[PDB]
């Protein structure tokens, strides 16, 4: 009893605070999650983001309601200001990665933020150029025999493998082996637990904590938690054993890697983190370091067969780039502008993260005059906001010259967030561009990309973007 009170208390406080916001019409008990879970439901919400303007509510289950907003002002007036992540979709991440740096809020937040950004800085990141180039190279030997076999096939796995093996090698101290079949298990763990929790944050009958354990869905969850724990569990056993070696901590004793900030060698992290701490950071970076490129890269090489011309300027670009050099150098990657509009691009129209949350601890007026209070649920839906008409001139047409120096200049810089902004934006976003334009560069040098006709990309929405059918392409060797 005590509990349902406030339930319906809370139901009558989000409902009222958005009623300067029309939206579409709700379902008696689904609210707008029978429309959310139909296939093609992003595109839906584009539809109604051009029926209102700016926002427009949110309901998943007549109980949890949020304002899904997709303009750059009110994305500006939200995201800027560093306001909580929305217990109520980023609480299901717990038993997964737990309260790591993408959960935490707060002052904590911004001791591990400050601790983990020397992570990332690009004299960490120059070494790391070397280790992409190499994974690229495994992956694509298996792409040319796939190739000369004449079938189409589903790319998104193998670039899955490679994330994980670079993300692995480059930021958690992983030796010259190599995959194995332990990390494949991983792998196949993030499928079922990225699988799992979307279908959570869309499925209120899921929502309560103590009944969400006693399904088969929450049963197969917590499977998939131990399974993704085992592996993180060797990762750092392995690296606290592999630093007992004389040789190897005299050396690694100017710029540490992810993984040795975390284990605060030469004690400078002035900070002090728990087991708990620790796990979270190595289980919250283990999945955001690989999922995400997996996407970006994936959907940009579909991008690139869907679009010949641009992938062919591409190929010119990196091409010239390259010379004889036997691999592209850090500096390089600053030269590849074309194919890095490219890239850009394909994030517009296949945002890897297409939603996020925030609950705002402080009161927020928008441009429009409209406002919302304290305690409110905000859904940034960065895909619709890519493709907002009122930003975007054909919205769904793809022309990488959007992002020239000229046609960007006076961009909103709110308009054009896949890695988000604010306090709470991507710690990992040029570790990612990075990566992703070493890979793409190297796979257009050495394969032309053509789409299925009979197997074309459904947008699965996953945590991160995916594909219900996978990414099927046809390569050409060359
Ligand atoms: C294509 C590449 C990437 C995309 C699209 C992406 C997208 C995002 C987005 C949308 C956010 C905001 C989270 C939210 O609003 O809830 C974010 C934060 C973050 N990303 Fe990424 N990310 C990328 C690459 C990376 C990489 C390479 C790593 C790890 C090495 C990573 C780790 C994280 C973490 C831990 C945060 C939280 C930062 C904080 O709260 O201070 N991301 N990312
Ligand atoms: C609820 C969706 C959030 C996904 C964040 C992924 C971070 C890279």
């Amino acid at each position: 009893f005590l509990k349902l009170l406030r339930l319906l208390l809370r139901r009558q406080r989000l409902a009222r605070a958005m009623d300067s916001f029309p939206g579409p019409p709700t379902h008696w008990l689904f609210g707008h999650a029978l429309e959310i879970q139909k296939t093609g439901s992003l595109d839906k919400v584009v539809t109604w983001t051009q029926q209102f303007p700016y926002a427009h509510p949110l309901w998943v289950g007549q109980f949890i309601g949020f304002l899904n907003i997709y303009e750059p002002d009110y994305a500006k007036a939200v995201y800027s200001r560093g306001d909580p992540k929305a217990p109520d979709v980023y609480d299901f991440f717990l038993q997964w990665i737990g309260k790591g740096l993408l959960v935490l809020d707060g002052p904590k937040w911004f001791q591990h933020r400050k601790l983990l950004t020397p992570g990332f800085h690009y004299d960490v990141l120059k070494p790391y150029v070397a280790i992409f180039a190499d994974s690229t190279r495994i992956m694509l030997e298996k792409w040319e025999k796939k190739a000369c076999e004449g079938k189409s096939f589903d790319i998104f796995s193998d670039v899955g493998h490679m994330a994980l093996d670079t993300l692995m090698k480059c930021t958690f101290g992983k030796g010259d082996s190599g995959l194995n079949h332990r990390d494949s298990s991983y792998y196949v763990a993030v499928s079922e637990l990225t699988l799992l929790m979307q279908q959570r944050i869309d499925s209120f009958q899921y929502h309560n904590d103590f009944i969400y354990w006693l399904t088969p869905h929450g049963r197969r969850f917590l499977r998939a938690c131990r399974a993704a724990h085992d592996h993180t569990d060797r990762v750092i056993r392995q690296r606290k054993a592999a630093l007992q070696d004389e040789k190897e901590r005299e050396k690694i004793q100017r710029h540490l890697d992810f993984l040795d900030i975390l284990l605060d060698v030469r004690g400078e992290s002035g900070v002090q983190l728990s087991d708990t701490d620790l796990r979270a950071e190595v289980d919250t970076f283990m999945f955001a370091g690989h999922d995400t490129t997996t996407s970006g890269i994936s959907w940009f090489l579909y991008c690139m067969a869907l679009y010949p011309e641009h992938q062919q300027r591409c190929r010119e670009e990196v091409r010239e780039i390259l010379g004889d050099q036997d691999s592209f150098q850090w500096e390089d990657l600053a030269k590849m502008t074309y194919l890095t509009m490219c890239m850009k691009e394909c994030f517009r129209l296949y945002p890897p993260v297409p939603q996020v949350y925030r609950q705002l601890s402080k009161p927020v007026s928008f441009v429009d005059g409209r406002s919302l209070p304290a305690g409110s649920l905000i859904s940034l839906h960065i895909y619709a906001l890519h493709r907002n008409s009122d930003v975007w001139p054909d919205p769904e047409v793809f022309d990488p010259l959007r992002f020239s120096p000229e046609n960007s200049s006076g961009r909103h810089p709110y308009a054009f967030i896949p890695f988000s902004a604010g306090p709470r934006n991507c710690i990992g976003q040029q570790f990612a561009m990075n990566e992703m334009k070493v890979v793409t560069a190297l796979c257009l040098l050495r394969f032309e990309f053509s789409v299925d006709p009979l197997r074309l990309p459904i947008k699965l929405p996953q945590l991160v973007l995916r594909s219900k059918n996978g990414i099927h392409l046809y390569l050409k060797p060359l």
